[PDB]
């Protein structure tokens, strides 16, 4: 199982600062990373640009978002063909932001999904429960059904390109805030849900990265690793200066 | 009122391809463009280095998309903001493949379409009823709605940075064809909507460049442009190759 590190660059950072980051990255993260998997998430205007900077280094590039299509004509809309071309060959599907602000829905997800692991591509797969749906009991039922209408029909010989986040969007400026021992036992019964999701997940289920993406920062990093089932982060803010970020390995 | 003619690359093209026709269009077109707007609609992910390519010539670069927001936490958007920074100050919105495969609504054409307005940029606002809508007599229902819910609230002074384009979505691969005439009775049509949109819009229905966005080739271009209502076109796959788009000039 491995320990990630990814950091989401989300709509916050101009050019000028992607770039920045990045070659400040290349420089000092290399030589700490580790054991330990670095990715960055730069928004796709800055892909390209930030793709060739990083370009022969341990860091990893994924997009934030694509369409679940080859070279076509869907205007507005990124394909894995145009990111293969450049070198970036992770994606990250079902984000919170786009499911709730983009309207994209588990099955719009399973989607992008199927495409994305037919295709080689690496896929980093966000659920996570709203303050209204926990306060409501639904944690379970949403979860259980984001992974299952989210993964539904997937070949179980690819999941070893899943990987997995769980964001406490109920934490998320709510402003409830979420322990290491709330995390945990999400991503306990995450792990239960994909073990159960094909004949013979077992192993698969041991084995795949699940990832916290509530509020992570250099303060609290190390007590969310020593959690079980939490093998990294997705993080946000911390994720876009080179002091905080190299802060987290 | 402008002719404009509009290349929309969809997600069409590799970056290969996009480099080698941004150069060749930045050779060819400031040369013969004469009395026409030029306009290119690059896949974001190729828009910096485009952007780079066409500057200082004649050629207009537009975003396929873009969301409603300076930088900020919006997982796999595109901001106005980082689009400016390139010089990139057209966007369209609402073309027929985002309302029908991203579910874009009128309401969050809306929201894009007041924010680039307040903000400096030129808008190409894209309206069109699908075959089921025509054949049910709702063409009239389904623009006259596009426009008026598209263009709720906008100021009438920020009405001079937008362009509109009519996509005959009815026509496009169902496989009815449509004539020139039949474009005609619709940008007539649009037009009116707009002269009614605010009090005093009469000098702005009369200035407004409304685009024709069916099928569009250089053996059809000019009697496109013969029609009193038609000011160009919004052009998809003869935009993709410098020969055919060339022709069209």
């Amino acid at each position: 199982r491995k320990t990630i590190i990814a950091g989401n660059w989300k709509m916050n950072l101009s050019l000028k600062e992607a770039v920045f980051l990045a070659h400040s990255i290349r420089e000092k993260i290399p030589s700490i990373s580790k054991d330990k998997v670095s990715m960055v998430f730069p928004s796709t205007l800055h892909l390209e640009n930030v793709s060739k900077i990083l370009e022969g280094s341990s860091v990893i590039v994924g997009a934030q978002n694509c369409y679940h299509s080859g070279l076509a004509a869907f205007t507005g809309e990124t394909s894995p063909d145009q990111l293969k071309e450049i070198g970036v060959k992770v994606v990250m599907v079902g984000h919170s932001e786009r499911r709730q602000f983009l309207g994209e829905s588990n099955f719009f997800c399973n989607d992008k999904i199927r495409f994305l692991l037919k295709n080689e591509f690496t896929v980093l797969y966000c659920v996570g429960e709203t303050l209204s749906e926990r306060e409501s009991g639904k944690t379970l039922e949403v979860l259980s059904s984001q992974i299952r209408e989210g993964l539904k029909g997937i070949d179980s010989v690819f999941f070893s390109n899943l990987i997995l986040a769980y964001e406490p969007v109920w934490a998320i400026g709510t402003g409830k805030v979420a322990t290491p021992s709330q995390a945990q036992e999400v991503h306990s019964f995450i792990r239960k849900e994909i073990s159960g999701l094909f004949v013979g997940a077992s192993s698969i289920s041991e084995s795949i990265s699940i990832l916290y993406g509530g509020s992570v920062k250099p303060d609290n990093i190390q007590d969310l690793l020593k959690e079980k089932d939490i093998d990294g982060g997705l993080v946000g803010g911390a994720s876009q200066k080179i002091s905080s970020f190299a802060g987290l390995f």
